[PDB]
């Protein structure tokens, strides 16, 4: 058989357990949770990267559903929370292909009847408004990672699209790691500073990961992930999940966006600006100098690496679908992934190998993250320290 169709054999085996979908967040933008319009039982190919059938063609037996939020609008909290309502009314709209996660076990049970496991993790400290208790509360409704920051800084902890703030993790960040690894739940440095993945690697008890970041020595951008970080890895026992956002895997489209910036800014505008006008400069740019593509090659490159520097037993996929615009032809939607799988195997991945990157490695890390909490919890109370305190 050819690869593609070995592929997907392994995937009905050993399935993805993908670490970061913001179908949530588009699902809020496109039709303010209007569910019945963007019903995913049904083909939304036009509108979203997600729905159940391509899910299934893809492989993903497990899926953290993203609960992100805005960070520079008030009331990050209240959103969030609409966020995972959002995750639980999907799971209860299709009990026949979702079924909710918890734990590690929860993930292997839903495999054993041919579910997708369904978790959550919110993307941004700033959902917790620093409050521990808050961060307690969304651990209590299913939250089981949080990305430290988004793309900008928050009061204890810098983000890697941001300016230096406090230099990684305040004394206050250090404290919402531990709590977190007290809670069980996942410490990820998808989104943040190279400053503060090592300040989390040496604050952390329990594994660590990384929902959606390729490296930084395939693909110069901060979004990415440092060698001397994917080194500490194996020692963490954590994981980094590649992520297929062309703009930060393929050299060619961080170089093109770099220029298209700078074009914004020396018209005047905001490289992040909207409005018409703004996006009438940007066109004529794209018209002189098309966008480059990335494809399935370009993120297998990345893996490669990856395994060398961190090794296959900490590697993971995180798609960033329906959180990104762009994709690599290939993995246009979320049934792309046999397609990545068929790439390694031609790169020589074994079936073991592949197992682990898609199923195995994300099961043990969760595991591992209950086990840190059962010591931590029966060792000491929860904390009610505040950032005032602290900071
Ligand atoms: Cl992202
Ligand atoms: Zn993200
Ligand atoms: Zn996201």
């Amino acid at each position: 058989m050819t690869s593609l169709e070995k592929a997907r054999e392994l995937l009905r085996e050993f399935p993805v357990v993908d670490g970061h979908n913001d179908l949530p967040w588009a699902l809020r933008e496109q039709v303010r949770y209007d569910l019945d319009a963007r019903d995913i039982a049904a083909d939304q190919s036009a509108h979203l990267h997600t729905d159940l059938a391509r899910l299934r063609s893809g492989g993903v037996g497990a899926q953290y559903w993203s609960v992100y939020v805005r960070s520079d609008l008030p009331g990050a909290v209240t959103a969030t929370l609409e966020q995972i309502d959002c995750v639980r009314r999907l799971i209860d709209r299709h009990p026949g292909e979702l079924r909710a996660a918890l734990t590690a076990a929860d993930m292997e049970a839903a495999r054993a009847e041919g579910r997708i496991a369904s978790l959550m993790g919110a993307e941004g400290g700033h959902s917790i408004d620093n409050s521990l208790a808050t961060l307690r509360a969304l651990y209590a409704l299913g939250v089981r990672y949080m990305t430290l920051t988004h793309n900008d800084n928050n009061a204890w902890a810098d983000s890697a699209t941001d300016e230096p703030g406090v230099g990684g993790l305040s004394a206050f960040g250090r404290e919402v790691v531990r709590e977190m690894n007290r809670e069980g739940m996942l410490v990820d440095l998808s989104h943040v500073a190279a400053t503060t993945m090592r300040d989390a690697l040496d604050t952390s008890t329990a594994p660590v990961i990384f929902s959606h970041s390729s490296s930084r020595a395939v693909c110069d951008h901060p979004r990415n992930i440092p060698d001397d970080v994917l080194e500490r890895l194996s020692a963490n026992g954590g994981m980094a999940m590649v992520t297929f956002v062309p703009k930060f895997v393929l050299q060619a489209a961080v170089d093109w966006t770099a220029e298209a910036d700078d074009n914004m800014r020396a018209h005047g505008f905001h490289h992040l600006d909207s409005s018409p006008e703004a996006m009438k400069v940007h066109a004529a740019f794209e018209e002189r100098v098309p966008r480059p593509v990335a494809t399935v090659s370009t993120v297998a490159d990345h893996l490669d690496h990856m395994r060398e520097v961190a090794g296959v037993d900490h590697l993971g996929i995180g798609g960033d679908y329906d959180g990104t615009p762009f994709t690599p032809d290939g993995l246009g939607d979320v049934s792309g992934y046999p397609n990545l799988i068929a790439e390694l195997l031609d790169r020589g991945w074994s079936q073991s190998d592949l197992a682990k990157l898609t199923w195995k490695n994300a099961v043990r890390v969760l595991d591992a993250a209950e086990d840190v909490s059962r010591g931590l919890r029966a060792a000491r109370g929860p904390s009610n320290a505040t950032i005032e305190q602290l900071d």
